[PDB]
């Protein structure tokens, strides 16, 4: 020191955190988003062009949704933070996943349609389709 | 020959989506975490040892936290959903970021210690420290 601002530029990778959960709580961050925040190894990117300063974050969130035996009911912990009663079946060429929690209910279907992974979700009256391509 | 489960095995990467925001909404997902759910482009990883099925997820989220000139107030949109009045000063070798919203405030000070980046976040009485290494 004294450090210039050019000394802070580049990519920085998280290696230690303390009290972050508490910090998010004091901002008013909800539990689900909080757990997401703490499971992410964010990269911080800083650049400074004279007085002009930019800060970017880049976090990958590698996560196991669930492991299960087909046909065996289990307790799922979801990304949004529900504790559901889930059973998966491979039925008629499709991978069905049925979620029960709080008396509510959702089904998620996964089929192969023209080499693409068509994913279909259903709750009450609300549906949703996602297409994936193989890597 | 209709689909096998082993036909669904591998890395699948999102390319299209209808109604996913509404779906998250019906499940009870909060506004802030919805926004992220739509901003992410997950990879879906599916493995199936006969009857043992695991679905993994993996999504990278690049987001420019903010962009400013030092000493000069701007409106910041934070990851957890706040809109803050923010200013960033570089003072005595340290990057200081100060946030004001709803008569509340927070300071995020960015320092260099032993080549490492040491980021302290403070709201009222709550202190969070995160360390980073250069890549
Ligand atoms: C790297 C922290 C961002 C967290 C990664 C994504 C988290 C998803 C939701 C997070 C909700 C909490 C938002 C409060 C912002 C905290 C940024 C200060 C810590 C930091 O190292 N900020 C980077 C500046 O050096
Ligand atoms: C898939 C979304 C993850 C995106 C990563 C960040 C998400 C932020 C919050 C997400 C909470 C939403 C939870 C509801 C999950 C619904 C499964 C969607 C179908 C799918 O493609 N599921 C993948 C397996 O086939
Ligand atoms: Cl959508």
């Amino acid at each position: 020191h004294m450090a210039t601002v050019q000394q802070l530029e580049g990519r920085w990778r998280l290696v230690d955190s303390k009290g972050f959960d508490e910090y998010m709580k004091e901002l008013g961050v909800g539990i689900a988003l909080r757990k997401m925040g703490a499971m992410a190894k964010p990269d911080c990117i800083i650049t400074c062009d004279g007085k002009n300063l930019t800060i970017k974050t880049e976090s990958t969130v590698k996560t196991t949704q669930f492991s299960c035996t087909l046909g065996e009911k289990f307790e799922e912990t979801t990304a949004d933070g529900r504790k559901t009663q889930t059973v998966c079946n491979f039925t008629d060429g499709a991978l069905v996943q049925h979620q029960e929690w709080d008396g509510k209910e959702s089904t998620i279907t996964r089929k192969l349609k023209d080499g693409k992974l068509v994913v279909e979700c259903v709750m009450n009256n609300v549906t949703c389709t996602r297409i994936y391509e193989k890597v």
